[PDB]
């Protein structure tokens, strides 16, 4: 994009497809740019200040925003803007992976405001709940106001309608004062379908394959050095310019790289260079994502493990559609509890292939688990939260299973107080083809009948903030007991199961998960820390008990 250099500013556009490019500074001038042989265009200017707006005009005289824009005040087709530029950052995150309890937030819907300011207003509540890091869904500028974020199209530009650069920086600074970390969801596997102008510039995109969401970045073919650079500088930029704590990488199985060093390893190298954390959403069931270099891995800090969610959801709801077909047994939950992946190199009927690989001795803090998140709610056609799909006891049992697991737990916004509103897929394109495409694709892929482009679809997805006190208090105590029992990262657990029950015993605790009234042989003693109802004894000893449906934590 641009580099401020005392009182001058250098503009750089990578555009090998283009014979000649002009810098257009709105209400100032047009300036010819110098071309190097790799196709970078440069010009250094003296008359540019903060708030100045610009575009680049191409060979065919067409005008485009800066692909590396730091701010798009008028959206994805408007001009780019020069910004404030406080390059101020801590050399370390204070976040410790082992203490991580994550809370996923969609900014537009989290709060009536729908902005960063709205999330600042909730920091005290979040802190008090006991979360240690917030995970922000993508903020790279996308079309309109209503989008999950995965249609982001300007990787360095903070969404205008969320409050732009200033709002986000204020959010992170305020989060830090309250002792909360911020994790940014970033998308390096594709670009959204409206408002991306990189195709006219050079081979940003791979000819080699496609994601379900668009063409993917070119990391390993002709001219890919510069595209690797575009992505790697983006990770550096979020750290230095916004003092962000870490990242959640969208769909790393869709980032394909046959280079000698995988771009995923380089991504982690940048984040580790600045002592930050990265988490990968990976559908590979392959420890290489998370293995250290010495074990041939990319050394990413942790990965999402859908198998854990899927085990719990399928078993508790009886659902078997789509990917749930691969799950549904109690055994699947115990397998994920013991071995992390259910598919650790076993035939998948859903995938029609052998899937995954065992994880070895990696500790629990290489993985993140959840009973809810924006996908497991929002990719449902009716967008239902799991609260609508199981009874109250099972909801509490589910919450306990993940929050007391050895893995890093992630809470979906609202889950903790028993939110009941759906979370739908919504979008805000203005290109009529994409408007028709999204409705038709989403109806077909997801069975979504609400219109993604209809504002009511977004309004309906806003949190109500209607507190179920009994559920909220139950979450708070879970989170606190997790910390006090040193549950985190520790995979040394013993698991016994019968038909309709599970007992899980760690170093300092044991839990009873009674799915259905059962006579159970309890091999341990302890004192009761928390229970989902009042039927469990305060002190229990070794013996046989007939329990009603519920959950209890001892010791
Ligand atoms: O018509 C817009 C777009 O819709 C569909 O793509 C969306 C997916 O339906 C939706 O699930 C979401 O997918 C992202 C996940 O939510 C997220 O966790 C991440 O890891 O990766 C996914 C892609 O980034 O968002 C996409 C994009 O909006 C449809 O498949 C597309 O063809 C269509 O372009």
């Amino acid at each position: 994009a641009y580099k401020i250099d005392g009182n001058e500013v250098i503009f750089t556009l990578w555009a090998p497809y283009q014979k000649s490019v002009k810098l257009k500074v709105l209400e100032k001038g047009l300036y010819e740019m110098e071309r190097d042989e790799k196709g970078y265009f440069t010009i250094t200017l003296n008359n540019v200040k903060v708030r100045d707006r610009y575009k680049y005009v191409l060979d065919d005289a067409s005008e485009i925003p800066d692909p590396a824009s730091r701010y798009q005040p008028e959206g994805v087709h408007g001009p780019s803007q020069i910004i404030q530029e406080s390059k101020e950052f801590n050399n370390e995150t204070f976040l410790k992976k082992e203490d991580l309890i994550i809370y996923e937030i969609h900014v537009g819907t989290f709060t009536p405001e729908g902005t960063f300011e709205g999330v600042i207003r909730k920091l005290d509540y979040l802190k008090d709940l006991g979360i240690t890091a917030i995970e922000i869904m993508p903020i790279a500028q996308f079309p309109g106001k209503r989008d999950w974020g995965y249609d982001g199209v300007y990787l360095y530009a903070v969404q205008n309608s969320y409050g732009g650069p200033e709002g986000f920086r204020k959010l992170v600074d305020e989060a830090h004062k309250k002792g909360l970390g911020v994790i940014l969801d970033v998308v390096y596997n594709h670009v959204g379908p409206e408002g991306n102008y990189m195709v006219k510039l050079g081979p940003y995109f791979s000819q080699k394959y496609k994601t379900p969401w668009g063409l993917t970045f070119n990391f390993d073919d002709a001219e890919s050095d510069e595209v690797r650079k575009f992505i790697l500088e983006n990770v550096e930029y979020w750290i230095k310019e916004y003092n962000v704590d870490g990242f959640r990488l969208s769909a790393v199985h869709a980032i394909i790289d046959t280079s000698p060093k995988h771009i995923l390893e380089e991504i982690a190298d940048v984040v580790h260079k600045y002592n930050r954390i990265v988490i990968a959403e990976s559908d590979l069931n392959d420890p290489r994502v998370v293995n250290p270099k010495e074990k041939c891995g990319y050394n990413i800090d942790a990965q999402w493990v859908d198998d854990f969610h899927h085990s719990i959801h399928a078993y508790l709801t009886g659902e078997r559609q789509g990917y749930y077909t691969d799950f549904g047994n109690l055994d699947d939950i115990v397998k994920s509890y013991k071995d992390v992946f259910v598919y650790d190199g076993k035939y998948s009927n859903f995938r029609r292939k052998t899937h995954g690989e065992p994880v070895g001795e990696l500790d629990g803090c290489n993985f993140v688990v959840y009973i809810q998140n924006h996908d497991q709610v929002g990719n449902r056609g009716k967008g239902e939260r799991i609260i609508k799909l199981v009874d109250r006891e099972s909801y509490k049992i589910a919450a306990a299973l993940y929050l007391l697991s050895p893995y890093i737990p992630m809470i979906f916004m609202g889950e903790e107080y028993g939110e009941e509103n759906p979370f739908y897929f919504f979008s805000d394109f203005s290109d009529s083809k994409l408007i028709q495409g999204v409705r038709e694709g989403r109806k077909k892929e997801n069975g979504q009948d609400t219109d993604p482009q209809d504002e009511s679809t977004f309004n309906a997805s806003k949190l109500s903030w209607k507190i179920d006190e009994e559920i909220f208090s139950f979450y708070k105590i879970l989170i606190k007991m997790r910390k006090e029992l040193s549950i985190a990262c520790d995979r040394r657990v013993n698991v016994v199961n019968g038909e309709n029950w599970l007992i899980i015993k760690g170093r300092e605790y044991f839990s009873l998960y009674v799915f259905s009234k059962s006579s159970i042989e309890v091999k341990y003693s302890g004192t009761l820390l928390l229970s989902s109802n009042n039927s469990f004894p305060q002190h229990i000893e070794e013996g046989k008990y007939e329990f009603d449906k519920g959950f209890a934590l001892y010791k």
